[PDB]
């Protein structure tokens, strides 16, 4: 228990009803701050917790990959949460719009909801405050420590971002309380009704069969736990050598259960420290889930313009700008990316991994988008070209992980600069020939035709 999680928003006059908690990027029951900290000012108020999840009107701008992920989850939080009596809301429109008529038409007291910088959930935000007079607050329940209040500025490094977070643990890494219970629409309808109108826009083959693979990451709270588990006992003594060869997936596989907030990123860490493993192995792995993916957080929450040209560091715009005019070596279309259509079997293996199966390795996803920049008319195209093709295709897409990870591969953000050669500039360059010393590329093209 720390107040330092929750932040208010707007103060007004606490009512006389339940406290409203606004599920957006935390869909999970255990290991939520945000759920924790509804019930325990639910308590103390002499009232019930309700928990309330909007469907936005954003859905059809990605595949059904995402919409059937985080649906089935849905289902399973729905009697995860009658089991201990919070009911679950769930509603279809703009949050600004169904938000303020549910506190109005319910009698809220105080209303919570759970932290995402993110442009669009301060799009909601800012229609909600102008629309509601009580208490607002949010908590972060996605970090181990606060996002701002581990850095109170955009840190510009990885290695200036270890020592304040390292350092801000013993105080916020601690074990979860449990979730003491209190004292319409079934969600196959619009599974069924969505999936119907993205059924014209999924991906297909040519014999009109669906790319879509759906048996390698199942969805839901309990899955995510198997696979946490499953990854220290069998991958996490292999996770340090390993990590950059597609071609063993020593990875965690938790992307798609982070990303959707299926499961707790201070969890996983609590039980990784306390397993006894590689001792390599094992910092490489908290160097990702906590300081790359934290960092990820600090991106977008002070940088507003995270996803343009303007958030890039002044040497690299400046290395970027001077190679503007250099001729590309090719040009390829957002087309012919789509259905990788590229001269590089290597980009076109990533590309086609990513459609089949819905999550690229780590080690080809900066490959991936390295070549998009050197194939592209600007900079600023490649930047479209690279949002557009991972938040429609990648489970783990439209998250902060991925706007910091295509900035730090287009844009060297959190890194510094290297060789100066035409178009790509001073930028980390990552060649074919190079991949072919750290791993097995033939083995990679050749499992995904
Ligand atoms: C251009 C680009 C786009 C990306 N797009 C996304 C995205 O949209 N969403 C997303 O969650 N990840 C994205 N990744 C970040 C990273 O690739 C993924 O976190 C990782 O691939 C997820 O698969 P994993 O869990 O099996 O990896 P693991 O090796 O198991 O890593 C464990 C966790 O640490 C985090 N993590 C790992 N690597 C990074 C990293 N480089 N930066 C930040 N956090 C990291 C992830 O949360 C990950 O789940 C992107 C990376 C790049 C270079």
């Amino acid at each position: 228990m720390n107040p330092k999680r929750i932040r208010a928003l707007k103060s007004g006059k606490q009512g006389d009803g339940p406290v409203v908690y606004w599920m957006s990027r935390d869909q999970r029951a255990e290991d939520n701050w945000a759920l924790l900290f509804s019930r325990a000012i639910a308590k103390e108020a002499n009232v019930p917790v309700v928990v309330v999840f909007c469907l936005t009107d954003e859905f059809l701008e990605a595949g059904i990959r995402q919409y059937e992920f985080m649906l089935k989850g849905l289902q399973e939080l729905e009697v995860s949460l009658s089991r201990k009596k919070i009911p679950s809301f769930f509603l279809r429109g703009d949050p600004g719009e169904k938000i303020s008529r549910f506190v109005k038409d319910y009698n809220a007291g105080t209303l919570v909801t759970d932290f995402s910088p993110l442009r669009i959930k301060n799009q909601w935000i800012e229609k909600v405050i102008s629309g509601i007079s009580i208490p607002f607050f949010e908590v972060d329940a996605h970090n181990v420590v606060p996002c701002w209040e581990a850095s109170q500025k955009h840190e510009y490094a990885a290695h200036t971002f270890r020592p304040k977070l390292y350092a801000l643990l013993p105080e916020f890494l601690e074990e979860f309380p449990e979730l003491e219970p209190n004292s319409v629409e079934t969600l196959s309808d619009v599974l069924e009704t969505g999936v119907k109108a993205l059924l014209p826009e999924r991906a297909l083959l040519k014999n009109k069969d669906p790319l879509f693979e759906p048996w390698h990451f199942e969805p839901g709270e309990k899955a995510a736990k198997k696979v946490m588990e499953s990854f220290i006992a069998d991958r996490l003594d292999s996770y340090g050598a390993l990590r950059n060869d597609p071609t063993k997936n020593m990875l965690s596989n938790l992307s798609p259960y982070l990303h959707f907030g299926q499961i707790s990123s201070q969890r996983v860490v609590l039980e990784v420290e306390k397993a006894e493993s590689n001792p390599g192995s094992k910092k490489a792995f908290l160097d990702e889930i906590l300081i790359w993916k934290e960092i990820s957080d600090n991106f977008c929450y002070y940088n507003p313009g995270y996803d343009g040209f303007e958030s890039f560091p002044s040497w690299a715009k400046e290395s970027l700008n001077a190679h503007r005019n250099d001729v590309r070596s090719h040009i390829y279309t957002l087309e012919e990316f789509e259905a990788g259509k590229t001269h590089d079997p290597l980009w076109n293996a990533s590309q086609m991994e990513l459609l089949s199966t819905g999550k690229m390795h780590g080690y080809t996803r900066m490959y991936w988008a390295k070549k998009i920049l050197e194939w592209s008319e600007s900079p600023e195209k490649a930047l479209e070209i690279a949002i557009c093709l991972n938040d429609r295709y990648e489970l783990d897409g439209r998250d902060p992980n991925g706007y910091a990870g295509i900035a730090w591969s287009i844009g060297g953000v959190h890194d510094r600069a290297w060789g100066e050669r035409e178009v790509t500039g001073k930028i980390r360059y990552m060649s074919y020939e190079g991949c072919k010393r750290k791993f097995d590329v033939k083995l990679y093209i050749e499992k995904y035709s």
